[PDB]
């Protein structure tokens, strides 16, 4: 089955208040509805809660590629179509499951020969309300593996297809 499209672009977005035209360059937005995946330090009783807001909506960064290559602060909250990335993150010591509409799609809209492609990067305008975190598992760091009897469950996690 194809995916439910929302009008919105930024339906998912946890601080509405992220402006679409500021993005650059014109974004190339995702049309899929596959888990995707954010290696992240915070605890899941805070994500859980507050879903993942970005670092700063008004004055940040909206420029993709500058955002990919520097991490200024910025309106995007980063995930990957990549399940395994976490690995690569070893230090976050979290890999979220998200279960979200939407999203930039950093190769589609910077192309995929800049240094952080294998990222396979989708890039969230506002964040990503928690109704959209399905869950996430710890990562043990000394192998950079999940530890599978510790994943959770986002008690707010809202299914939409």
């Amino acid at each position: 089955p194809a995916c439910p499209r929302f009008d919105d672009p930024v339906h998912a977005a946890a601080d509405p208040r992220v402006d679409v035209e500021r993005i650059t360059p014109d974004p190339v937005w995702r049309t899929t509805c596959g888990t995707l995946y954010r290696s992240d330090s915070r605890g899941p009783a805070v994500v859980f809660e507050q879903g993942f807001l970005p670092k700063d909506v008004i004055d940040g960064q909206y420029d993709i590629e500058s955002y990919v290559l520097g991490n200024q602060p910025s309106p995007y909250v980063s995930t990957t179509y990549d399940h395994d990335l976490y690995k690569t993150w070893y230090k976050s010591g979290y890999n979220y499951y998200i279960d979200a509409p939407g999203g930039v799609d950093v190769n589609k809209t910077i192309g995929d020969r800049h240094k952080w492609a294998d990222q396979v990067e989708v890039a969230f305008p506002g964040g990503i309300r928690t109704e959209f975190v399905i869950g996430v598992c710890p990562v043990d760091k000394k192998t950079r593996t999940e530890k599978m009897s510790e994943c959770v469950g986002n008690p707010h996690y809202e299914p939409w297809h």
